[PDB]
């Protein structure tokens, strides 16, 4: 299986979540290539990935901003092949703000009127995600599963 890992990531906690879903990945035989958001290009991004898996924290406070790295990528997510493609959606935030991991519904959405199929709903972490450990594993366990 070929997977795609695209994250964008502030002070790292869904960089963190990235690595662990990566390695769960590779552990199970996938060939995982893993981006930092940053350095991406949504132009056929996608193009020879069996799996795409999309992670980005959510900023605001009282609005939802995606991650900075991340915006770019979203604003031409209909560049990326993303039509028929099975995509799962990931990022950290805090449940204490009024829209808990609200890029994580937003990716999801656009994914799905893009004509991509989301073999499974977004990790949505609340909190330090190495504090959720067992969830990230958990979760990259059944993605692989529902392909
Ligand atoms: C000023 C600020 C605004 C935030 N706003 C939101 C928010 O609107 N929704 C949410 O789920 N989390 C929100 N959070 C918290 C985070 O997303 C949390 O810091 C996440 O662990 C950061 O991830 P990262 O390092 O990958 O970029 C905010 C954090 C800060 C400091």
């Amino acid at each position: 299986a070929k997977a795609l890992i695209v994250y964008g990531s502030t002070t790292g906690n869904t960089e963190y979540t990235a690595e662990t879903i990566a390695r769960e990945l590779a552990d199970a035989g996938y060939e995982v290539d893993s981006r930092d958001a940053a350095s991406v290009e949504a132009g056929g991004l996608f193009e020879g990935f069996d799996l795409v898996l999309l992670g980005c924290s959510t900023w605001g406070d009282d609005s939802i901003e995606l991650q900075d790295d991340f915006i770019p990528l979203f604003d031409s997510l209909e560049e990326t092949g993303a039509q028929g493609r099975k995509v799962a959606c990931f990022g950290c935030g805090d449940s204490s703000y009024e829209y808990f991991c609200g890029a994580v519904d937003a990716i999801e959405e656009k994914l799905k009127n893009l004509g991509a199929e989301i073999v499974q709903d977004g990790l949505r972490i609340d909190g330090d995600p190495r504090a959720a450990r067992d969830d990230i594993v958990g979760w990259a366990h059944d993605v692989r599963g529902a392909i």
